[PDB]
């Protein structure tokens, strides 16, 4: 039996653990919390940690644990199961990316079509979109989008986009609220993440929704994907079962369990999502370094400077 420190949505972690317990008869205990807190906890606990595996919604969390000497190596055959082009790889082969969440533009297809969409996420912050684009500045993925713009295009561009959103956009408290505002006609488009929309479609039926998604693709900064993953702790004295679990998460079965539970993109090429997601490779995500705590502080500074 193993202990998994879990920064992922509880429904995802519960599903894969259950599927694993059913496939192997090995029991999984979840300890759930915020990935950054769990990573600090793993650092402080050190050799004495009870965690066998760290399962996170954000692979960026692994860099600091790897450099601290806290992660075990995983099988290269396992790493290769999800190593599609563009998927982040651990240089020390001591964690693996398993699934992804995408930035997207949601639009009311009763008012707009693809003719009205933009080639670049930058172009939504422009006067064409005054009072017509919703955004969620408090959102973690909004903050990852800002980090990506800084990285890909520089701070001037990033700041200018934020000022453009201040001037032209409608601020919503959360992604679900933005999505509802588009469905309800308050605003004709909004910047959100994919799974909100696919959750609502699965639940209500797409034919009954007024909104649709637009993917910018071509490695635009607005095609940003955030990656979930897993690592074995070097401190574990149950390496065999920890390793068996991380192998399971990369298996067809483990990926199928995840995608049934949550509308994340599987990183195995032979798994479909019942949420009707496109294949990961079609997203054309840009390649962006992992977010650091310094990157996040910097992005928060730009958001403040833009009056947001
Ligand atoms: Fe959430
Ligand atoms: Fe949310
Ligand atoms: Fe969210």
């Amino acid at each position: 039996d193993i202990t998994v420190y879990n920064g992922q949505h509880k429904e995802a972690a519960t599903a894969v653990a259950k599927a694993f317990e059913q496939e192997t008869g090995i029991k999984v205990t979840l300890n759930s919390g915020k990935s950054e807190q769990l990573a600090g906890q793993l650092k402080e606990e050190g050799d004495k940690t009870p965690a066998d595996v760290f399962y996170t919604e954000q692979t960026a969390t692994f860099a600091d644990l790897s450099e601290a000497g806290l992660l075990a190596p995983i099988s290269e055959q396992t790493i290769q199961q999800t190593a599609q082009k563009g998927v982040p790889l651990a240089p020390k082969k001591d964690w693996i990316a398993l699934s992804g969440r995408s930035r997207v533009v949601v639009y009311d297809h009763t008012k707009l079509s693809e003719k009205d969409m933009e080639k670049s996420v930058l172009d939504y912050a422009t006067p064409k979109w005054k009072g017509k684009i919703g955004y969620v500045s408090t959102s973690g993925a909004f903050l990852e989008q800002v980090v990506a713009l800084s990285k890909m295009k520089g701070d001037k561009v990033a700041l200018n986009w934020l000022k453009g959103l201040k001037e032209n956009g409608k601020l919503y408290a959360k992604n679900s609220v933005a999505l509802q505002a588009v469905e309800n006609g308050e605003v004709p488009a909004a910047l959100i993440n994919n799974y909100y929309w696919y959750n609502l479609a699965k639940e209500k039926g797409v034919e009954n929704l007024k909104s649709r998604l637009y993917f910018v693709r071509h490695q635009d900064p607005g095609a940003l994907v955030s990656y979930s993953g897993a690592a074995v702790l070097k401190a574990s004295k149950n390496q065999a079962e920890a390793q068996k679990f991380v192998d399971f998460l990369a298996s067809k079965k483990g990926q199928e369990a995840l995608v049934a539970a949550r509308a994340e993109y599987p990183l195995r090429a032979d798994v479909v999502s019942p949420f009707n997601l496109e294949p990961y490779e079609k997203l054309e995500a840009p390649v962006v370094s992992a977010t650091t705590a310094q990157d996040k502080e910097h992005a928060i500074k730009l958001i403040e400077e833009a009056g947001l």
